[PDB]
């Protein structure tokens, strides 16, 4: 089936979308412990703008609590946790 | 709301995702034209694998036909066209 035109630009366009971060990455403050999963899914801003002067970048954003696991490497002992993690919420493609 | 664990697993385990590719990247040749949208999404492999010595990769392919805007940059014509991307159909976790 030939995916149709609106449907593409649905999908193209500047908005939040499921963005995969890593843990250690979001939070270089935590170097001492494994975290199970090792990177976690957020709504972050991406797609194509009018042209490359443009891009697409976030207006709003706000903190979300995830459950995860913590894994201490030195004693192998792991147990749920609530991480912070930032989020985008509104986006718009801007000159940048 | 905390965002529950089975849930934060579910989406950061390798698998197939929406994925953001220009039109240049799949198509390097195509460097004449103008395309609207300039980017679209299509399935590719990513996650973070439990095992942090493995990469999310793919181990099946497919295509997938999108309806496209080519805008002729010298004839100042842009019309519909159909044109083929390739996505992944599934995903393992691989040393690498």
């Amino acid at each position: 089936q030939v995916r149709p035109f609106l449907d593409v630009y649905q999908r193209s366009a500047c908005q939040t979308r499921e963005t995969l971060v890593s843990i250690l990455q979001e939070h270089p403050d935590e170097i001492s412990d494994i975290f199970r999963p090792s990177c976690v899914a957020v709504l972050r801003c991406s797609g194509c703008c009018t042209d490359e002067s443009m891009k697409c970048t976030p207006v709003g954003k706000h903190t979300a609590d995830i459950q995860i696991m913590r894994m201490n490497p030195r004693t192998h002992s792991s147990k749920m946790e609530v991480m912070k993690f930032m989020e985008h919420t509104a986006c718009e493609c801007r000159p940048a």
